[PDB]
C-alpha cells in the first residue's frame, strides 16, 4: 500500500479537523496513513491567552510529532497550515527549516505533494499561501498533485484549485470542504500509487 | 491640479465594466481627474458571437475609449482590472502591458502609484493570485504599490482581500460590499498620491 | 510511448534554442515529440522594427502552431515563453486562453507539466515567469514535475529549481543551460512513463 | 523631524548580516534616523553548534539589538531583508512577523513604507520568490511599497532584480555593485516616504 503522510499545523483547530478529514478519505483508498502535528513554539502564557487553542492543543495530545523522517518513510505528502499574513505559519516553516539534510540525502525527491490551508475571510491568503507551500516543495523535486478542478465536488466548495481551503470562522467545517478535502487526497493517493507501479 | 487617475479594465461579459465604473466613481467622489479606459478586444468576431453576454458588453463599452500608453504616460494612479484566466491576468491585459515597453523605456511610469482589481466564476479559483501576477508587474516599472490591505471594516464585509477588490462573477448585479471595499481601496490610492505629490514640489 | 508536446513562444530566437534543445532531450529519451511554436501576435510593424524578430519568425516558419488538440494528444507537457515583466508573454497567454472548451471537458488533467522562461537580467523575472505558467497548470489539475536540485547541472546553471531558466544576451545557448534542459525533459519524461505504464 | 527607518533582518553567518548593515549606512547618509535591528534567533543551541559560522555571526552581532514591534510601530519606513530558505523567508523572520497580530489588529503599521531584501547561495534560487512572499506579508498590512524596480543603472549591473536587492551568498566579500543596490533601494525608499508625510504634514 501507498504510504501517505499528513503533516498539518493548527493553532485553534480547524486545520486538525481537516487533517483528521484527510486522514480518513487516505485510509478509504487503502492508504497506509500518518496523520502527524508539527511542534508548537508559542510560549505558554501566550497559548493562556486564548481557549479554542489551549483546547485544541489537549486535543491534539496523543497525535505523534511531525519529524524528517515521516517524509522519507512517505511516498505521498500533504501539508496543511493556517495563513499568517498571507503565508505559512512560522511552526510550520520551523519544521520545513529542519530538513536540510533530508534534502541534500536527496530523499525528497519524486515524493507526491499536496497542499491545503484556512483562514478568516474567503479571500485572505487562503491562495498565496498553498502557493508558497508549492513553491517550498519544488526545490526538493516533488511531483506537485494539487487537485485543480476535477468534479463538481471543488466548484461546490468555492473552488480552489491550489487545494483544500476553510473560512475559519470557529464553526465546524462544511461539507463542501470535507468533500473537497477527501477528493483531493484520494486523488493524490491514486496517482502516487500509478507512480509505484510503473516504477516496477 | 488634482490627481491624474487612470482606470484601465477588461470585460468581456461585464462584470469587469460593473467594477471599473463603480470605482471610476469612487476616484471622481474623491476629486480625483479619472478616465475610464477599456483594454481591447484582440478575440475573432466569430468566437465572440457564440456568446451573448460577450457581444452585448461590446455594445455596451460602445463609448468608452480604448486604453493607449499615452493614458498611463498621463496618470499619477494606475488601475488595473482583468478577469482571472486559470489564476492570471487574461491575454488581452497582458496585450496591452507589452505596449507599455517603451514607456518603461522612458522611466515615465516610474512612482504612479498602482493598485489592481479582478472577478472570476469561483470564489477562490484566482481571485487572489491574478491580482498577484499584476503587482509583480507594476514592480517592475518601480509603481509605488497601494494595496487597500485591511485598513477598512468594509474589505472585511467584502470576503477580506488585502490585495485588492475580487468579485465572485455570477451575471448578477454587484452586490453592495463589493462596491465599498473597491470605492475604499481607490479613494485610499487617490488620498495616498495626492499625499506623494505634494511633497514633491 | 510517452507523448510529449513542446509548446513554445519567442521573439528572438532564445525560447527556440531552448525549445530545440528541449525536443531533441525527449526525442533522445524515447518520447514521441511534438515542437509547437506559439502563434506571432504582435501587429507587423512592430515586428518590421527589430532584425532578430523578424529573421527568428523566419527560422520557425517550418514549425508547427500549437493549438488545443495538441494538449489532448500529449501526455507531457513542457510551456516556454519568455519574460514580460515578470510574466509569460501575451502570445503565450493567447494560446492558453484558447483552451477553455478543453479545460471543462476535464480533457487536461493528469498530464505533466513543466516551465521554462528566458530574460535578459539574470534575476529580472526567470522565477516569477515560471511560478504563473506553473499556477496555471495547477487549473488544469496537471501533475507538475519541476526539476527541482535533483542534479549537479542544475547548480552548474544557476540553480532554477522551478525549471530551466536562461539569460538572455544575444549569444548562442551556453552548455549547461543546454544540460539543465535535457535534465528536465529526460526526468519528465521518465515519470510520465512511469505513471502511464502503471496506470492501465 | 527626520524619517525613522527600522531594517529588520535575519542572518545566520553575515550575509544577510552585511546586507543589512549596508543598507543601515545608506539611510542615515539619506538623512533618515535608522534602526539596525536583528530578528531574534530561534533555533536550538545544538544545531547552531554543529556550524561555528552561525555561532561566530551570533557573537559578531552581540551589541546589535533584537527587533521588536515596538520598532515597527517606530517605523516610518521598514526594510526587511531575509535569506531563502527552500523559496520562501526563514522561519525567524517569520516568527518575527508572527508577533505582529497586536500592532496589525489596531491598523499600527498601515500606510508605513516598505522594500525587502534577501540572499541565497544559488542565484535563481528562490532570490525573487522570497521577496514576493515578504511582500505579500506587506500587502495584508496595508503598507505602501516601493520596491527599486529599474530606477538605476546599478540595479541592471548587480543582477537586475526588480523587487528587491538578492545577493548570491558565497562567503565572498558584499560585490560593489550589490552594495550600490542596497544603497539606492533604500536611499529612493527614504525619499519617498518624506515625500508622503510631508504630503499631510
Ligand atoms: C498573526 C496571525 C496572522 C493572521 N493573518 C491572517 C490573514 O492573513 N488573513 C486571514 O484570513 N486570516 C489571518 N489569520 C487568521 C488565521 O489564518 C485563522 O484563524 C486560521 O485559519 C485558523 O486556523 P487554525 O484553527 O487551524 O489555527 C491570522 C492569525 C494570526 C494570529
Ligand atoms: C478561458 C477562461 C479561463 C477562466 N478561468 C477561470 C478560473 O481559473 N477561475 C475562475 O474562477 N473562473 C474562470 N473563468 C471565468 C472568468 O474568470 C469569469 O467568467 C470572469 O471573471 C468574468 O468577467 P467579465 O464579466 O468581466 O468578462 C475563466 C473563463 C475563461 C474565459
Ligand atoms: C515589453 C517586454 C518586457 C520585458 N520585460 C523584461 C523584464 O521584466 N525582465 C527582464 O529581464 N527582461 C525583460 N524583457 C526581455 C525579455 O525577457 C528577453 O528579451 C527575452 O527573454 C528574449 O528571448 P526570446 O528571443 O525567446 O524572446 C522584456 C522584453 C519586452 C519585449
Ligand atoms: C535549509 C536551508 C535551505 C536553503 N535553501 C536554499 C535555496 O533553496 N536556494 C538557495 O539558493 N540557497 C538556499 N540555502 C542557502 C541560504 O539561502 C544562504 O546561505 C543564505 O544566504 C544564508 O546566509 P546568511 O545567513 O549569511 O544571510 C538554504 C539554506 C538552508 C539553511
Amino acid at each position: 500500500p501507498v504510504k501517505l503522510a499528513i503533516v498539518f499545523y493548527s493553532s485553534t483547530g480547524t486545520g486538525y479537523a481537516m487533517a483528521q478529514e484527510a486522514a480518513e478519505a487516505g485510509r478509504a483508498a487503502g492508504a497506509e496513513v500518518r496523520l502527524l502535528k508539527v511542534r508548537e513554539t508559542a510560549p505558554q502564557d501566550v497559548i493562556d491567552g486564548q481557549d479554542a487553542w489551549k483546547a485544541n492543543i489537549e486535543a491534539m495530545k496523543d497525535v505523534p510529532e511531525a519529524t524528517p523522517a515521516d517524509l522519507e518513510w512517505a511516498e505521498a505528502i500533504v501539508f496543511s497550515s493556517p495563513t499568517r499574513f498571507g503565508g505559512a505559519t512560522s511552526q510550520m516553516r520551523a519544521f520545513i527549516d529542519t530538513l536540510g539534510g533530508l534534502w541534500s540525502s536527496g530523499k525528497l525527491a519524486n515524493k507526491t505533494f499536496s497542499a491545503m490551508t484556512s483562514a478568516q475571510n474567503v479571500n485572505g491568503g487562503q491562495e498565496t499561501t498553498l502557493q508558497t507551500l508549492y513553491m517550498t516543495a519544488m526545490h526538493w523535486g516533488a511531483v506537485l498533485t494539487p487537485p485543480g478542478y476535477t468534479d463538481e465536488v471543488i466548484f461546490k466548495s468555492g473552488g480552489n484549485p491550489y487545494g483544500a481551503s476553510v473560512t475559519a470562522n470557529g464553526q465546524p467545517l462544511l461539507e463542501n470542504d470535507r468533500a473537497s478535502i477527501r477528493h483531493q487526497v484520494r486523488r493524490q493517493v491514486e496517482l502516487t500509487a500509478k507512480l509505484l507501479e510503473g516504477g516496477s
